[PDB]
């Protein structure tokens, strides 16, 4: 039975700090078919050749995705500094991963656009003298996710519950929507729970 990538093709992809995670087990995949639907600008594979990626057998296959402007590609690079790795998404390199940046063609209709691209500029607890920043663990959500989900309708809008404080930055989506996918694979327990279609 085939792995169904319909969910990422349907609806509006979330802001980066609230990325969507799809996990596939006990199914076969056709990654070429999924990727061919997008205009790929960048991609980067760690501990994989995309060939090995498109033809290997794993115990599970995880896909994280979110709306993301391609020109912010460097902030997603391994070892990068700044708000994106700090407060939004820090890639987990403990497993073979591939990061793909792509533009959604208008010919692809089921994907809808948000009004704004968005990311967190900070996530902290107030100390006594300054801010005690809280940084993303690899592959995990910001601890400011609950606050961030309150939404941002202006630039540098803040949210707090007393303890935590977050601040988001927003800007209009101009042109075709651009996205990021992080494909991750695991070699556990289950040898060939996930294999390439044939
Ligand atoms: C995977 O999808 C591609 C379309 O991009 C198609 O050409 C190919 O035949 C498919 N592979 C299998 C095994 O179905
Ligand atoms: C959208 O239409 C075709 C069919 O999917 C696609 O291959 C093509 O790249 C797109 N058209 C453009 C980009 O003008």
């Amino acid at each position: 039975q085939e792995c169904d990538f319909t969910p990422m093709l349907t609806g509006t992809p979330p802001p980066i700090y609230n990325f969507k995670r799809l996990v596939f087990t006990n199914c076969n995949y056709n990654l070429t078919k999924l990727l061919s639907l997008f205009q790929v600008s960048e991609f980067s594979c760690h501990q994989v050749s995309p060939s090995s990626l498109a033809t290997g057998c794993y115990s599970s296959l995880t896909v994280d995705y979110f709306a993301y402007s391609t020109d912010m590609s460097s902030y997603l690079q391994p070892g990068s500094a700044g708000a994106i790795v700090q407060f939004n998404y820090k890639q987990d390199f403990s497993n073979p991963t591939c990061r793909v940046l792509a533009t959604v063609p208008q010919n692809l209709t089921t994907i809808t656009k948000p009004s704004n691209y968005a990311y967190l500029t900070e996530c902290y607890k107030t100390s006594a003298y300054g801010k005690n920043y809280l940084y993303n663990a690899p592959g995990a959500y910001t601890p400011c996710l609950s606050l961030a989900s309150r939404g941002f309708s202006t630039k540098y809008q803040s949210h707090s519950d007393g303890e935590l404080t977050t601040t988001g930055y927003i800007y209009p989506v101009t042109g075709n929507l651009q996205m990021a996918f992080i494909i991750s694979v695991q070699y556990g327990t289950d040898t060939n729970s996930v294999c390439p279609m044939q």
